[PDB]
């Protein structure tokens, strides 16, 4: 079964646990390139009553830096907000809970904005078919494939 965080049948408890960043995509590519602040490697999602605790790490000169963020539910069901390199809101347009999770995030900083999309997997990689479904979701948001970066061979410290 699959669901969207904005959907009626969404079960947030089921996204709790281990996750890995498989692919990141953005209409401002610099944000996810080397040293971009959004080149984030997810490790875990802890589901709480009204928030999600996100554990990530970034990498600089082959050195891993841990970071934790708390995302709070907003007034729209399935949407969360979090302060990080600006103000962010995000939703999960599609997840099957057991294998993949696709997220769409809007960042706003210094009066600007950009879209960030992410494909996260329970294991350190996902099938080529799920990677293709993710490229199609990115296309529905106006994000070109050339702005989609597979990080499955760069997600372990
Ligand atoms: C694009 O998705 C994201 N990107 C950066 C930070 N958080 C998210 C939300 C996910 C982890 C649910
Ligand atoms: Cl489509």
């Amino acid at each position: 079964e699959e669901a969207s965080s904005t959907g009626r049948n969404f079960n947030v408890e089921k996204i709790n646990g281990e996750w890995h960043t498989i692919i990141l995509a953005s209409d401002k590519r610099e944000k996810i390139e080397d040293n971009g602040n959004f080149r984030l490697f997810l490790e875990q999602i802890h589901v709480l009553e009204k928030s999600l605790v996100l554990k990530f790490h970034t990498v600089r000169d082959e050195e891993c830096s841990e970071l934790s963020m708390v995302a709070d539910k907003t007034e729209k069901a399935g949407e969360y907000s979090v302060t990080y390199d600006g103000f962010n809101t995000f939703t999960i347009p599609k997840t099957d809970y057991d294998n993949f999770l696709m997220a769409h995030l809007i960042n706003e900083k210094d009066g600007e904005t950009f879209q960030l999309m992410g494909l996260f997997g329970r294991e350190p990689d996902l099938s080529s078919d799920i990677k293709e479904r993710f490229a199609q979701l990115c296309e529905e948001h106006g994000i070109l494939r050339e702005n989609i970066i597979d990080l499955s061979n760069a997600n372990r410290c």
